[PDB]
This record gives C-alpha cells, sequence and structure tokens, in this order.
C-alpha cells in the first residue's frame, strides 16, 4: 500500500532503494511506516541553507545556531568558491523534503532538521562543546562530518570541554535516555590514517560510521581500524554513483562524497529507528546497529567472526546499515541492562618493546564485584608507551574467545618520537562476547629498522552487562 517519493532525483538515489538489492533497505522502513516523524537531527557543520526549496519544510530553528558568529542564524557565508556548502550537503541526505517535485529526498524525510554553524571559524574546544551541548533535551540526534585532520601522522581527539559535553550528552540528553552522537570515520585512506588515533571516532560515545562504495569496495579515502562500528554507501570510482542531495544556492547535486556522506545516511536511518521506538538509549542504539548490520555484498580482505559469529572488518565495522531491519528490531528491543565498567591495570612493571612485544594477561572481568561482565560492549586498551618512530608500530588485542582487534595499523607517514600518552584505543569487534579468559596484546615493529621504546602502561577497560 505504500506509495514511494515521486521527487525528480529520486531514481538517482540508489543508496535508498534498488533493485539490485545493494542498498541501504530504506524504502522498507518507510513502508512500515516509518519516514522520521517526529525526530529532530543537528547537522554540526559549516552552516544550513535553512531557506532551501528541499529544506525548508523540514527546517527547525530549535536544533540551530551559530557558533562560529554567536547567534541564532546559522545561515551559511557564501563565497565564490561555495566553500561553505558541505553542511547543506549533509543536511539534504538526512531531511530532504519528499514529494515536492525538488531534487531527491532524505532518509528520514519527516524528521526535523537543523543545523550548528560552527565549521567556519577558529574551532576551538568551547565552539565544539557549545555544538554537541546544543539543546540536548529538544535534539535527538548530533551528525558529525568532520574532525582531526587525516595526515596519518596525528593523534587527536576532543578537548576537556568537548568531551564533558559529550558525556552529559550520553547521560542526560534525550530525558536521560542519551544524546545520539553521529561519526563520519574519515578521509586518511590515501594517507594510511587509522580512526583509531582520532578521539571523536574512537570514542565508545559516537557511532562511528564507515563508507562503501556502489560496487561493495572499500573506497580509497576509507579509514581502517577497530573503533568503527557499520557502513554506508558514499562515492568510489567514476563508474560508480554518488550521493544525491541539496547544495548551496539552493541547487541539487549527484556529487556529493568522501566519509562525509555516510554519516548523515546513518544518521537517517538512526531517525527512523528512534521513531519506531522513542524510547531507545544511546546504547541499545549501538546494540540494534551491531545486531542488524550486513556484511553480505560487501569485499574487504579482512572479513573475520568473532566470538559470537558475527562477521566483523575493519574497513567496514559489523556491515552495511539495514533501516528495514533496524526498524523492525527497535519495535520488539528491551532496553539493555545498566552499562558496567571495569578496570583491569594489566602490567606489573614496564615493558622493552624491541621488534616485537607480546603481553598476555587472564581476568576475571570483575567477578563477584557489582561491575562483572559477562556480556561486552566496548573495550579499551589504554596505553602510555614511548617510541622514536611512532609510524612503524601495529598494535592488535586478542579478546579470550580469539577476536583480534588491531587497535593501530602502522602508519608510514607517522615519524612523531612523542608515543602514546594513555591513549585509550577502542574496539567494537568483540561486543557480546564473555570478556573472561586470556587477552593478549601485540606489539610490532613493522619495518626492518632497529626502533625502540617501552611500554610503561596496558589498562584494559571493559564496558557492558551481567
Ligand atoms: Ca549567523
Ligand atoms: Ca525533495
Ligand atoms: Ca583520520
Ligand atoms: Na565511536
Amino acid at each position: 500500500v505504500y506509495q514511494e517519493p515521486t521527487d525528480p532525483k529520486f531514481p538517482q538515489q540508489w543508496y535508498l532503494s534498488g533493485v539490485t538489492q545493494r542498498d541501504l533497505n530504506v524504502k522498507a522502513a518507510w513502508a512500515q511506516g516509518y519516514t522520521g516523524h517526529g525526530i529532530v537531527v543537528s547537522i554540526l557543520d559549516d552552516g544550513i541553507e535553512k531557506n532551501h526549496p528541499d529544506l525548508a519544510g523540514n527546517y527547525d530553528p530549535g536544533a540551530s545556531f551559530d557558533v562560529n558568529d554567536q547567534d541564532p542564524d546559522p545561515q551559511p557565508r557564501y563565497t565564490q568558491m561555495n566553500d561553505n556548502r558541505h553542511g547543506t550537503r549533509c543536511a539534504g541526505e538526512v531531511a530532504a523534503v519528499a514529494n515536492n517535485g525538488v531534487c531527491g529526498v532524505g532518509v528520514a524525510y519527516n524528521a526535523r532538521i537543523g543545523g550548528v554553524r560552527m565549521l567556519d571559524g577558529e574551532v576551538t574546544d568551547a565552539v565544539e562543546a557549545r555544538s554537541l551541548g546544543l539543546n540536548p533535551n529538544h535534539i535527538h540526534i548530533y551528525s558529525a562530518s568532520w574532525g582531526p585532520e587525516d595526515d596519518g601522522k596525528t593523534v587527536d581527539g576532543p578537548a576537556r570541554l568537548a568531551e564533558e559535553a559529550f558525556f552529559r550528552g550520553v547521560s542526560q540528553g534525550r530525558g536521560g535516555l542519551g544524546s545520539i552522537f553521529v561519526w563520519a570515520s574519515g578521509n586518511g585512506g590515501r594517507e594510511h590514517d587509522s580512526c583509531n588515533c582520532d578521539g571523536y571516532t574512537n570514542s565508545i560515545y559516537t557511532l562511528s560510521i564507515s563508507s562503501a562504495t556502489q560496487f561493495g569496495n572499500v573506497p580509497w579515502y576509507s579509514e581502517a581500524c577497530s573503533s568503527t562500528l557499520a557502513t554506508t554507501y558514499s562515492s568510489g570510482n567514476q563508474n560508480e554513483k554518488q550521493i544525491v542531495t541539496t547544495d548551496l544556492r539552493q541547487k541539487c547535486t549527484e556529487s556529493h562524497t568522501g566519509t562525509s556522506a555516510s554519516a548523515p545516511l546513518a544518521a537517517g536511518i538512526i531517525a527512523l529507528t528512534l521513531e519506531a521506538n522513542k524510547n531507545l538509549t544511546w546504547r541499545d542504539m549501538q546494540h540494534l546497529v551491531v545486531q542488524t548490520s550486513k556484511p553480505a555484498h560487501l569485499n574487504a580482505n579482512d572479513w573475520a567472526t568473532n566470538g559470537v559469529g558475527r562477521k566483523v572488518s575493519h574497513s567496514y565495522g559489523y556491515g552495511l546499515l539495514d533501516a528495514g531491519a533496524m526498524v523492525a528490531l527497535a519495535q520488539n528491543w528491551t532496553t539493555v541492562a545498566p552499562q558496567r565498567k571495569c578496570i583491569i591495570d594489566i602490567l606489573t612493571e614496564p615493558k622493552d618493546i624491541g621488534k616485537r612485544l607480546e603481553v598476555r594477561k587472564t581476568v576475571t572481568a570483575c567477578l563477584g564485584e557489582p561491575n562483572h561482565i559477562t556480556r561486552l560492549e566496548h573495550a579499551q586498551a589504554r596505553l602510555t608507551l614511548s617510541y622514536n618512530r611512532r609510524g612503524d608500530l601495529a598494535i592488535h588485542l586478542v579478546s579470550p574467545m580469539g577476536t583480534r582487534s588491531t587497535l593501530l595499523a602502522a602508519r608510514p607517514h607517522d615519524y612523531s618520537a612523542d608515543g602514546f600518552n594513555d591513549w585509550a584505543f577502542m574496539t567494537t569487534h568483540s561486543w557480546d562476547e564473555d570478556p573472561s579468559g586470556e587477552w593478549v596484546l601485540e606489539i610490532e615493529n613493522t619495518s626492518e629498522a632497529n626502533n625502540y621504546g617501552t611500554l610503561t602502561k596496558f589498562t584494559l577497560v571493559l564496558y557492558g552487562t551481567a
């Protein structure tokens, strides 16, 4: 009985609905009756053209603000180069108006969309914190297609205020259910960047989203890491189609590309999911993604089955998001038990790294204590170490059930001699596994050079339930 969008460009939105069965299965969600009605999504970016013919109808002033110029109007700053068209393109992916004879449609075409202009100026910690913490009780989902530089040699993340904003968000946002933070995993593929060296994507508070090309391949810009949760389609080579969305100056574009286009699609699917079940917490949402994401159709050389039988890849997380499955599972979902946190400091003495270091430790996962965990969610390996050439290192973490998470792959451009200072490498690959047993940390020098350094701290942090 459901009638799909009549928008002129909808047929070109191959990733939403297609006969080729290689899409995000969004029409199946719309058919079940979910279009994002009642949900509020905010695009933290370079502004939003609120008067765009395909956005005005869903624009929400309450989900918007201009942090760069300190005013409530997020209108982009126009320039000959159209530098500030990025936020508008991301906004259209999430909630472009449907059946209005203009461009295409958003994943959640009935959702309310707002924008925070915060990238067009000095992006300070305060600027970030005010954006992430904007109207936490009105906005449900925050989408961010930006982050630290992808030169493949930086290690950076949120400063204190932004961290506090994230924490306040998941704790108090949405009436205590927790703000949903969707993050683009990065465009550093050509520089061999790792998204675990990015504190925003690496955070347990954000759903880090990677990309897949139309033909199901790992895009050139893609960054691999264990913190990524799932994937949505984006651009690839010139024989592959790209993302169709709203563009600056009230135009329509069929060339929105890179990691930037994936997070918004995920944000849209999550909006449909919240409509299906408004009581889902920030953790419930991550559980739904893990359970419903599909690897099939995605090519990668590292697909591996984890301890609970799910396929995972460092390029895709658990695979492609499936909107129909997301909204279906959401309706019947029982809120997960309170989050427990088990801290296990592993080292009893510093360890020389040399050419290779292996640290084994059998843990009980806080057995007999209030934070005993039998069903893992995120896991962090907080490492502090010195090394002469950081990029030559490759670090792996093996769970008791045999799941190998590569916390850090070699980064050829990273010649830093600063090592890691209590950096929290995170992995989503052992989700739902029993964490008790022997964990193994492996640090190896991937180069032939005679490198040297010392691992002075290894703290294993487990999050989960019993
Ligand atoms: Ca303004
Ligand atoms: Ca439209
Ligand atoms: Ca990066
Ligand atoms: Na994350």
